[PDB]
C-alpha cells in the first residue's frame, strides 16, 4: 500500500501564530492540517512531534477512520484540547489526500453542495452603545446579512491581559444595546451577541428574557458548560436562539445540550473537535434535534481549518451560519486557499482536495511570538471566566 | 507578598519517563508536583515550560485556589489529559510550599488523620488461570490483603505494541479464573478485575453477573465512559462493585457516574484530575453517595503523585483502596520520599510537605526515551480500547 | 500526641445571648468555637458540656476530620440544629488551633485568598414604603454596595412576641416596595428581600414574578423548605434569583435544591451548619451548579462565627455574599477580632487563627439572660411561620 | 379557658437514664410525656426546662395541634433529635391529659381498636452462629412469633466504647446465620435482622440478595439515609423486605423512602419523631403505599413511650410489627403502666389516659448517670456507623 513518509510540524506567525500538520506519502501526494491551539500552541507541537507522527509513519493515508481510532483511542487519555487538535490536523490532512487523489474538491467526498453560498457574521465591536451602533451600520453597508454586536459596558474595564466584569452592570446595559439597534435598523438583520462565559444560569436566562423583543439570532456561550446541564434554566425560561461549543472538542461535550434541546446552534469545529471525521457525527446528533451548525471562526483558526470548514459547511444539511474574521495579508499569503468573500456569503472553489496549501520558505520569515488569550476577574478580584 | 521565581520542568527516566515541576520563591521555599502523562510526555512539558510557568513568575504561591483558577479557567480551552497534567504539577507543588511553610506534612493540612495505614492492592499476573492463581497465592503470603488478577486468554494475543483482543473468548474464561481463585483461596482476601475498557455495557452487565457468585471488591473500566450512561445498563443488571476513572482528568467526567449511583469507587489521582484542591471536590461529591476513593497507583504516576496520594488517603474520611505498583530503585533514588510499605498497608511520614523530593544531579543522569502505551484491535483489524 | 485537656462552655450577654466553646490542650494553645442557637442556647450547653466534651478529652485535637465524624456519626441521632451547632463549634475550635499552630491566618489553610473585600449587605427597614425607601437611601450613603429593604404593611401587626401575618396584603403591597427603591435610586445597587417563610410556592412564584422588573439580587426563604420540592413551582415560574438555607444545619437540607438548580445562593453558615469542614462540602455542591454562597450574618452569630465566616467567604471561589449586622459595641470588646469594615466591604486580617477571641473576665459581667424570637399567626389565629 | 400550670421535668434511673415531662393544669389533671435522648439526655432537659416549658404556662392544654404547631414552627430552626424529643414528649402529655378528660384510653380518641394484641419481636443475640442458633430457639420456645437475630463475626471486635467493623468479614457470615436458622427451625417464624447502618448501597444490594432463599421479615437501616437516595440500589436488587427509621424525627426524613417506595416498614417511634400528632401523619403517608409502621422499641425508649407505642398501634390500620425490649423491674415500678405481654403479643388497658403515670418519689431515688452509646470505627481506624 500507499505510505505516510513524513508527518511534519511547522509553525508560523504572520500577523499571529498558526501550526500546521503536513503529511507527506511516498507517492508524491501530501495534504495539510491545522493544529492551531490559541494560547497553548507548543503543546501540539510536541503531542504531533514527539508523539503522534513518530506513529504515523508506514500507515496507509487512505485509511482515515483507522487513524482517526488509532490516534483518538490509541492515546488511552481521551478527549481535550491539545489531544482533538492533534486528531483534527492529522483528519484535515487525510481528507485533503483523499480529495486530491478522487480529483475532487473535499465537499463532493462528503456528500456533494447543499447550498452556494455561505452565509456569515461579521464582528462589530464598540466601547459603548453609540460607537456599537455605528460599527453595526457599516457591517450592514458592507452587505453582511448577520452581525455580532459587542459593547464595552461604563464602569467595566506577551503575558495574559487581566480585564474586569461585573454582572450587574452588564445586565443594566446590554439590553439596552439591542433595543438601540433594532430601533436605529429594524428586523431585516440577524443580530448575534456573545455571553462569553460570564452569566449564571439563571441570570442568562434573565438576559434571554430581556432580549426577547429584538429578536435576537443567537445568545452563545452565556454560561460555562462543562456541566451540560447549565443550561436547563436558561432553555425553561426563555425563546432566545442559544448557541455553544466553540471550546468544545467531542461530542461527548455536547451530546445531553443536544439531545435536550437545549441549544439551537452548535459551534465546535473542525480544528476544535476532531477534524471532518468527528465534526461530522456532531452535526448529524445535532440534526435529529433541528440543532444546525454554527462554526466558530475566529482569526486563530488559520485558512486550513476555514478551507475545510466552508467545504463541510457547503455540504451539510442542517448549515446555520459560518463565523467570518478576515485574516491578515500576510496570513492569506502563507496559505493561498481556494475560497472568497462577496455580499456577506463565503464560497468555496473546486481546487481538489480542502482547496488550502501553505508556502513553506515564505512561512519560515515569520517567526513564532508568544502570545496569549486574556483572563477575566469581578470586581473584588475573583477569578472569572473571559 | 512573597513571588514565585522560577518555574522549571524537569525530566527524568529512570526506567521510566517522569517528568516533575518544581516552584522556587524569592524567600527559599520550593515545591514539587508530578506532571507526568504516560505515553503523552512531552506535551505537557510544552504546556507548562513554554505558556504556563511564565504566567506563574511574579505571583503569590500562597494563592493555591487562586492560580488554580487561573490555569484552569484561564486556559480557555477547558479540561483535558495535558491541560490536567499542567495544573495538577503546580498544585501539587503549591501544596507542598504550604505545609512546608506551616511545618506541618501535608495531611495535617487537608484536615488531619482519619486512619493509620493505607490498604493496597497489587497486581497478579498470569498467561492463563493456573499461572494466574499461583501469582494472587504469592501476594497473599507476602501479606496484601487484596490483589488484582489478571489472565490471559487462550486464543487472545519505542513504537505502540498492537494486542489481540475478542469479547466472546474472554467471557467464556475470565469468570472461570475468579471461581479457581475463591476454591483456592477462600473468600477472606479483596479480589479485584480490570476490564479494561474491553466490553459493550451489555456483556459488561454479563460479566458483571457472572462474577457475582465470586464476591469481587471491584470490576473496573468495564466499558468506555466518556458516556457517562455507559454504565446504566451494567448498574441495573448487577450487584458487583464497579469502579473507574483513572484516565478522568475534572469532576465533569464523573459527576453523573456518581450522583446516579453507577460506580461504588472512584479512581482518579492526584495526577490525572487537578491536584489536591481538584480531587477533593471528586471525593467529596463521591461521598454524598457512599462512593470511595480507590486511587490508580500504577508505575507511570511519579512517588511525587504516590506523595501526595497518600497524605489524601491518610486523611479523606471516604477511602476505599490504593493501588500501589512498586517503582524501581532508580525512581526510588532519584525521588527520596517519606513513605514505606509494611504488611499489605502504605503509610505517609511526618517531614513538611507532601515529604517528596527530587535529586535534580542524578535525574539528569537519566535521559528521557520514549515509549508508548500499546493498542488493541479485535480479530478482523477493528482499532479497539486497550 | 498533643492532647485536649478541657473543652468549656462559656456564656455571656453583652447586648444578647452568645455560647462559645473553648478547646485547651497540653501544649498550650488554644481554640475558640461559637455554640450560639438564638432562643435555644442552653440546649446546646447541655450537649456540648454534660456529653461532648467529656468525650473530647485526650483527644488529638490535629486531628479535625476524625474529631467531625466522631462527633457527627457517634451522636447516633444525626444532624439537627442543636446536634450541628456542637459539632460547629467543636469544628470551629480545632481549625482556630490548626492556624495558629501553622503560623498563618485561617484562609491560608483553606486554599488561600480569592478576594480583597468581602462584600456585605445590611439591613433598610421601614414601617412602611416611605420609610423603607429612605432606610436603603442612607445605606447606600454610607457606602453599601447591597441593601436588603423590608416594610411592615398597613393592615398587618423574655417571652416570644406574637406577630400577625397576612399574604395577600403583603402581596398587594411588597412589589410596589421595590417599584419605588428603582424609582428613587435606579438600578446600580443590589436589591435584597427576605420573604420570611410566609408564603405557598404558588404564592412565592406570583411574587417573584411581580418583582421581575426591578432586577432583584434575591428573593431569600420564600417558602418553608423541609420539603425541598417546594422551590419547584417558584424556579419554574420566575428568573427573580432565590435564596435559602440560614436554619438548615447539614448538606442534607440542601442536597436536591442544589442539585436541581431550584436556588441561586446558598445560606448556611459556618455555625449552623457544622463549621468548616462541613460548610465547604456544601460550597462545594453548590459550585457544580454555579450556586453561589450567601451566609447568614445576623447579630445572633458571635463574632467568632463572623471571623470563621469571613476567612471562609475570602478563600472559596464561589462566593455571593456576605450579609452583616453590627455587633454591639459591648460585644466587641468580649470578642476581640482582627476583621473590619470599609465602604461596603469587609475585611478579614492576618492574624494566625481565625482572628477571633475571648475576654472571658470581661464576659463574666454580662449575665444571660432568656431571650426569645417572635412567633407569626395568620390573622383568624393559625400558628404560622415566622 | 384552663391552662397550664407547670411543665416540669423529672430524671431519674432506675437502671439507665429517662427523662419525664410533667405537664400539670388548674382543673387538676396532668399528663405525662417521655423526652429520653439516649447518650444526649440532658440537651432535651434544657430545650425543655429553659425554652421551651416556660412559653407553655397560660396556655390551652386542649390545644393539641395548636402547641404541637408553636413549638415545631415557633422554634425557628427546626426539625432534630433534641427538638422533636421536646415537642414528643409535649404531644404525649397533651394527649394523656386529652384521654383522661375524654374519660378514654388513648386509642378510643385515635379512632378506636383495629386489632386485638401487638405482635412482637424479640432480639436473640449471639457471638458466633451457634450461640445465637440457640438463642433464637429460646425466643420460640417462650412463644415469640417474630425473632431478630445477631451474630457476633469471628475476626470482628461511662465513655462511648469503641468497637470494631469490618464489612467482607461479614459479608462473608452474617448469611450463613439465616441459613442455619431455617435448617433448624424452618420458615414458620418471622425472622429479623439489623444491618446497623453498616453497608453501603450496593452492599446492602449484595447482602439483601444473599438473604432471599431465607424469607426474612425485615432487613433493617442497611445504609445511613440522611440521603434518601441511598437505598434506591438496594431496592432495585433484592426483594428482602426493607426497614428504616428509628433514628428518624420528622415525616421530612422519610418521605422519599416512602414515596419512592423503596422500605416496606418504617421504624419512626413517638418519642422520636414528635408524638402522637406527627406519627399518625407518618404512618398515613406510609399507607398510601402499603408501607407499615414497625415501631423501634429498645429500653432507651420509655414506659410511657411504650403506653403511647401501644395505643397507637392498637389503632393504626397499617401496623406491621412493634420492637420489645424488656425493662427492668426498678424501671417498670418507677413508671407504672396498663399493658401487659402475653405469648409474643403486647395488649394495651382501658385506663383513661396512655395508661402510664410516674412515681416521682420513687424516681428520686435513682440517681442520673452519664452512658453512652458505642461508636464503631474499621480496622484501619476510619470513624464508621456503629
Ligand atoms: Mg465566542
Ligand atoms: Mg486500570
Ligand atoms: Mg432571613
Ligand atoms: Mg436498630
Amino acid at each position: 500500500h500507499m505510505k505516510i513518509t513524513a508527518a511534519r510540524v511547522i509553525i508560523t506567525c504572520p500577523g499571529r501564530n498558526f501550526v500546521t500538520l503536513k503529511i507527506e506519502t511516498d507517492q508524491g501526494v501530501y495534504g495539510i492540517g491545522d493544529a492551531t491551539l490559541n494560547g497553548r500552541e507548543l503543546s501540539v507541537v510536541a503531542y504531533l512531534q514527539e508523539h503522534v507522527a513518530p506513529c504515523l509513519i508506514g500507515m496507509d493515508p487512505r485509511r482515515i477512520e483507522d487513524i482517526w481510532q488509532y490516534v483518538y483511542r490509541g492515546a488511552y487519555w481521551r478527549r481535550g484540547p491539545v489531544t482533538m487538535r492533534a486528531i483534527a490536523a492529522v483528519d484535515m490532512a487525510l481528507w485533503d489526500i483523499k480529495a486530491k487523489m478522487a480529483g475532487m474538491p473535499l465537499y463532493q467526498l462528503l456528500g456533494g453542495r447543499s447550498r452556494d453560498g455561505i452565509m456569515v457574521y461579521g464582528h462589530a465591536n464598540g466601547s459603548d452603545i453609540a460607537e456599537t451602533v455605528e460599527a453595526v451600520g457599516h457591517y450592514i453597508d458592507m452587505g453582511y446579512k448577520a452581525i455580532r454586536a459587542q459593547t464595552g459596558v461604563p464602569g467595566i474595564k506577551s503575558l495574559p491581559s487581566v480585564t474586569g466584569w461585573d454582572t450587574r452592570k452588564a445586565l443594566n446595559y446590554v439590553p439596552k444595546l439591542f433595543e438601540e439597534l433594532r430601533k436605529t435598523y429594524g428586523f431585516d438583520h440577524h443580530l448575534l451577541h456573545d455571553g462569553h462565559h460570564r452569566y449564571t444560569p439563571q441570570e442568562a436566562a434573565n438576559l434571554g428574557k430581556m432580549l426577547e423583543p429584538y429578536q435576537l439570532f443567537w445568545l452563545e456561550d452565556c454560561t460555562p458548560a462543562e456541566n451540560q446541564e447549565a443550561f436547563r434554566l436558561v432553555r425553561q425560561h426563555t425563546v432566545t436562539p442559544l448557541a455553544v461549543g466553540e471550546i468544545f472538542n467531542t461530542i461527548w461535550d455536547a451530546k445531553d445540550l443536544i439531545q435536550n434541546q437545549l441549544i439551537d446552534y452548535i459551534r465546535a469545529t473542525v480544528v476544535g473537535a476532531g477534524g471532518l471525521t468527528h465534526l461530522r457525527r456532531i452535526a448529524d446528533l445535532a440534526s435529529l434535534y433541528q440543532v444546525r451548525t454554527g462554526c466558530h471562526g475566529a482569526t486563530d483558526l488559520s485558512p486550513v481549518t476555514m478551507g475545510c470548514a466552508l467545504h463541510f459547511d457547503t455540504w451539510v444539511p442542517n448549515f446555520g451560519i459560518q463565523e467570518y474574521m478576515r485574516h491578515t495579508e500576510e496570513t492569506d499569503a502563507v496559505f493561498p486557499h481556494d475560497y472568497w468573500f462577496e455580499k456577506g456569503e463565503l464560497f468555496v472553489g473546486e481546487t481538489p482536495g480542502h482547496g488550502v496549501d501553505i508556502d513553506e520558505e515564505l512561512a519560515a520569515k515569520y517567526p513564532y511570538k508568544p502570545a496569549y488569550l486574556p483572563v477575566a476577574r469581578l470586581e473584588d478580584g475573583t477569578m472569572w471566566n473571559w
